[PDB]
């Protein structure tokens, strides 16, 4: 599912996103606008190291969720990759919470730091109702 700004906006504040960890809402709007463009069924495969990024936040199959075919796969959140290209997110923001909880924080994610990061984000969750 390709979730459109504000109906994202909102389905992430009810799953307790807005200030998780000191992360507002605008943060993981812009993440997840960079990294999948609001798609759910988004994957990338890394050639490079034999892992692959999935759903809406491009998570990880190395560190976080396990697709069976990763070297080294650790499985983190103990979830099947396959549940992170569902159309409800709710496992997929039980994960990113997750990832978030380690000393990187969202900035472990280099779309964040690329994009995000020292920038004016309040444009991704205006008009939202949030």
């Amino acid at each position: 599912k390709v979730f459109e700004r504000c109906e994202l906006a909102r389905t992430l504040k009810r799953l307790g996103m807005d200030g998780y960890r000191g992360i507002s809402l605008a943060n993981w709007m812009c993440l997840a606008k960079w990294e999948s463009g609001y798609n759910t069924r988004a994957t990338n495969y890394n050639a490079g190291d034999r892992s692959t990024d999935y759903g809406i936040f491009q998570i990880n199959s190395r560190y976080w969720c396990n697709d069976g075919k990763t070297p080294g796969a650790v499985n983190a959140c103990h979830l099947s990759c396959s549940a992170l290209l569902q159309d409800n997110i709710a496992d997929a923001v039980a994960c990113a919470k997750r990832v978030v909880r380690d000393p990187q924080g969202i900035r472990a994610a280099v779309a964040w730091r690329n994009r995000c990061q020292n920038r004016d984000v309040r444009q991704y969750v205006q008009g939202c109702g949030v």
